[PDB]
């Protein structure tokens, strides 16, 4: 909804904004993540701050600024989860050579 924390800047995003003027655009339908990973173990968000997902859930890493914790999405749901509870899917682009 709004800015929750201001003083503490532990985690920082990786998005660069070069727009001049009134930048008021509704959430864009198209998003460009950084990578795609899969849940290794059913993760249960202790609170609304974390992301609640199961083993083999669709998680698209968008910001991995933290080598310990990563951020992904699931069915239009964004949260926070450790980079240790996911394994790079490495989705291959194209069928095997044959």
């Amino acid at each position: 909804g709004s800015s929750g924390s201001s003083g503490q800047k532990g985690w920082f995003p990786a998005s660069h904004v070069k727009l001049l003027g009134p930048s008021s655009e509704r959430a864009t339908p198209a998003f460009h993540p950084v990578c795609q990973v899969i849940a290794m173990y059913d993760y249960a968000a202790n609170n609304e701050d974390e992301l609640s997902f199961s083993k083999g859930q669709l998680i698209n890493v968008m910001n991995k600024d933290d080598p310990d914790w990563w951020q992904g999405e699931i069915n239009g749901v964004t949260g926070l989860f450790p980079s240790n509870y996911v394994k790079m899917t490495t989705d291959s682009s194209g069928p095997s050579s044959g």
